[PDB]
């Protein structure tokens, strides 16, 4: 079927990447990267945000692939030295699909964003102010470094960095994270992780300066008169192809206790 | 209908309760501890967590309702000079009811226990030290003071002292965090809280020491002998009757922000 | 004696500042802003911050006082309405002098700095990533959002919001804390904070990224082509006027528990 | 000179105890378990900690030196293959002592105690209410688990899983940590660890309950009709005889990052 095969760009991988081809060659494999079903990430899981984004405009006619040659490759479940039973498989295909939640970014001033691993919030330079609103009603008025959104397989990712809990991919939610807060007599903050269910807005609106530099996974953009960040569970989900069981919490085990 | 009051027992509580009973003798309403279709708890968290216990063995066919003459009253979302017009408002009847997740705790040598903030696991005296296997595959050992199992309605109570995050109860899971975890060289652990999903199981299995002390809520019995402590999201829930908007997050608003 | 009064420039601090010098005028107090004996800053800890750094080349000549009108006021131990009686005790001198230490930070390429709370270093907008040398010893690499080395009085500011500990000005000591660092199977800090004494000599050193964005208390600057950041207990310390007994446990009770 | 030596009891350490013995024979060397000027521990950390209360004593007449053949061994400087040195360089002697800072436990109805590690302090069942006292003012009412006042060298102890500060033993303190405390809208402590030199005391008042599980390092005691617990840096220190270069922060570094 139509696939394309993105790389980190060094030698293994680029390498790597080749020889896939080769063997899809073999194969009904037509390669494509305008409109793939298939998506290959062949690098670490900065690689694989790259791919993701790449086609966040086809999410739901994708699935994904991750072959780590990196360094961790959390997104990644296959080695190098699996490439070439991926290969096979892939083309006699009918493997199982699995679906994580993203989350959606909106910024008004409107652009939309979309995450799979998190968005983040901070100032411009001077002090980060923001009112914090949850369903039209204010919940905190929070002063620090700034604040952390995370999809659930984001959370071991820099959520768990800001001591966020760590959540399963089943679990359509979004986790908010706080960075640094100030905490004193005057300024009080719930300083806990907050885990949000779909269809709960989370509203960040300014209080003075007006200017933000808001992450989006990798990408990081500096916004200017923004009015208001708004956070939500996305409608959108991601794609995995899975071809045989790699447990999230094994998943989580390998990449955090021992592999 | 018919319904039953508990109370704190203080002064304020015990004279608060007869005006109720003394106001639904008015209605078509008959006091019946045995069967209440609506248990009232007059008091703090600590009360209407006993009310839970008292009756969890008919959570299906009673909705609970917490009055708060104590400190804090988190399940509690009425203020005693409120009094009159949650009875009028009950008799009528005719409300919504809210449904929270509850947490099952199974203690094999067999006896099961059921959680309305959460239930915790520590040694009889000497070391803890547990294995933790999920869903059949070993995750961790850890070692260290316990470790605390909550529900999303829990965690706003031990699970948010112990650096846990905040859930909102329409997510069915289960919040396991850690208690004073020893990470060095040799032991290791995941440090980070674990949000599980309904139908994943959380084991425990000890190492050396057989003998734990288990709370689930208030109650905190010694066991001996324990083969196996096991977690899960339990199939039944706890329902409340609810007679106007008190959203999850303004609750947590005014028990930590400000009210 | 010589005197000075800055002003954190609005109508109370502004019109309190006149006052003051009035009151001086009635002594021999002569007003000087060279070469001042006695600082006085009227506003809130960031114009007391900025009154030590206009005079950090006197501080074995000057003792400061803080007056607040701002908000919190840390460094400040006198009410507005209290003025009147602090000129007096001023003019009248034979006070009592308290001595905080300072931190010393390096930056080779050689510029040096002094701070009264902390030192915080980040990315110039990549990844920060720097070996952390103590005394010709390689202690760990970090990777995280940063490091912050904090002054004894610097605990409550800062390095308190970052999870470090408050320690009491009479302990000659640094402390360093973690900016949300990345922890895998890969990647490994000690994260706890750590308090050095007089003497260690705490080192950052660059792995890629040359450029680091540092600041030292308010001030923050972009500095290219790093080598190394020093970080040292200073030999210098600044002076308080004290009047009366204001403990430093009791001013973070006020700061932090209630007033 | 006058020496003993204590053992894990396994079979590696009764042996190596045995050689040792046998290898100071051969010196000016005699075994004297009643007033040994040199006390050699020879397994893990709670060995240590055994051979210093067992002579808590005579600390200002006793070098303490550490083997592990234990697991971590923190407080041991030497491995078993080095054990022939150690008889050597012993017997030679005038080698460098080190003194680390101790904790003095008062415990009023009047009993005192001494810490190496910490001392930590419990409810006997009930609830854990205390009032923090600092040099006579009340600084907060502390409600949770416990709280536990480590020595430095012990803050790579519990006190490090409590997320208290690691600091060097050159610096007379002791550093007071929270276990889950309770913070909410009517309920407040201070979060932060607290870092307090010589000569302040910290005073711990029950509130309702007078029964408290109070332990000293690895011994845990249950305390009736208590009236004040009182921590303050001990005048007594504890000595290492230290026959090479082994600095705090390197100990560190090879018990938490990598070794
Ligand atoms: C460019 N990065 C690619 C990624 C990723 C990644 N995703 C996961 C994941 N889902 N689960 C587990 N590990 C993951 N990694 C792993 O992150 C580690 C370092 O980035 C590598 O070990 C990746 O393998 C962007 C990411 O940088 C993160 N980040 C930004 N500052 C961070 C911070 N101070 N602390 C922690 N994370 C941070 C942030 O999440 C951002 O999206
Ligand atoms: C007897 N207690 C009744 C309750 C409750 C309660 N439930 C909630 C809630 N769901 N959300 C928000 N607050 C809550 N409280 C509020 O807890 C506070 C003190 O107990 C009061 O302010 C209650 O009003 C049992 C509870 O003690 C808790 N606990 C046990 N040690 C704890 C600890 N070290 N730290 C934190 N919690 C602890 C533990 O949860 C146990 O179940
Ligand atoms: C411009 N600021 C002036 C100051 C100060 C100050 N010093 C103390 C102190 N010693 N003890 C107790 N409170 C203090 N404040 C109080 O800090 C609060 C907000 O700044 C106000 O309530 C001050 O009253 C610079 C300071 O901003 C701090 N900062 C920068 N980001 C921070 C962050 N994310 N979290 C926490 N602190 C941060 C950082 O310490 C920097 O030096
Ligand atoms: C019986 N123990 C002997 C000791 C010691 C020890 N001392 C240090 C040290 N100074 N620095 C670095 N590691 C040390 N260990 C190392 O502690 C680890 C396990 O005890 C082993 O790896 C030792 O090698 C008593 C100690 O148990 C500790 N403890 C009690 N509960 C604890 C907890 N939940 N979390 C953390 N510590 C705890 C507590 O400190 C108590 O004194």
């Amino acid at each position: 079927m139509k696939y394309m095969i993105t790389s980190k760009g060094d030698e293994k991988s680029d390498l790597l990447r080749l020889n896939m081809i080769a063997g899809f060659g073999e194969y009904d494999m037509e390669y494509d990267d305008v409109e793939p079903e298939i998506v290959i990430s062949i690098g670490g899981d900065g690689t694989f945000l790259s791919a993701f984004h790449q086609y966040e405009e086809r999410l739901d006619e994708i699935a994904f692939i991750g072959i780590h040659t990196g360094h961790l490759g959390f997104y990644a479940d296959w080695r190098p030295a699996e490439a070439d039973k991926l290969v096979k498989l892939l083309a006699k295909g009918e493997y199982q699909k699995v679906s994580y939640p993203l989350l959606k970014t909106t910024v008004k001033y409107e652009a939309t964003y979309l995450a799979l691993n998190e968005s983040t919030v901070k100032s411009s330079g001077g002090p980060f102010v923001v009112d914090v609103v949850i369903n039209d009603i204010h919940f905190e008025r929070f002063r620090g470094d700034g604040l952390c959104m995370s999809t659930p397989s984001g959370t071991t990712a820099y959520n768990k960095s800001l001591g966020g809990a760590l959540m399963h991919p089943s679990i359509e939610a979004m986790q908010l994270t706080e960075m640094a807060s100030i905490n004193n007599r005057v300024y009080r903050t719930i300083g806990s992780p907050l885990v949000f269910p779909k269809h709960h807005v989370v509203s960040l609106q300014p209080v003075n300066d007006k200017d933000f530099q808001i992450s989006v996974d990798h990408l990081s953009i500096l916004h200017r008169d923004v009015q208001e960040i708004r956070y939500e569970v996305s409608a959108k989900k991601i794609h995995f192809a899975r071809f045989r069981s790699f447990p999230f919490w094994r998943r989580v085990h390998d990449s955090f206790i021992e592999d």
